[PDB]
């Protein structure tokens, strides 16, 4: 499933925490979402739900394939620099280059402390 994705952040994310802070914060971290974030640590989710956006359209392995995010790929990394499985194929890299997105936007973004289990009648 989404369980390489924390193996993928460790790898990307000199500093930050993962999931355990990131995943319940700021406004907009389902699909599609959008008022804007609050912070752009939402709007690191923003890139990453929107690229698993275009996975439920993929033809590449296509949604019959119910959720491929895991069980078929694993990654590289290591500025940030995470990637994938390094022969990087057609759908192990492209759920592999939305869930890098992810891992070094965590690093890209000014971060939700704030959001961080968030209140949006405010943010959003
Ligand atoms: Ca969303």
């Amino acid at each position: 499933a989404l369980w390489q994705f924390r193996s993928m952040i460790k790898c990307a994310i000199p500093g930050s925490h993962p999931l355990m802070d990131f995943n319940n914060y700021g406004c907009y971290c389902g699909l599609g979402g959008s008022g804007t974030p609050v912070d752009e640590l939402d709007r690191c989710c923003e890139t990453h739900d929107n690229c698993y956006r275009d996975a439920k359209n993929l033809d590449s392995c296509k949604f019959l394939v119910d959720n491929p995010y895991t069980e078929s790929y694993s990654y590289s990394c290591s500025n940030t620099e995470i990637t994938c499985n390094s022969k990087n194929n057609a759908c192990e890299a492209f759920i592999c280059n939305c869930d890098r997105n992810a891992a070094i936007c965590f690093s890209k973004a000014p971060y939700n402390k704030e959001h961080k289990n968030l209140d949006t009648k405010k943010y959003c």
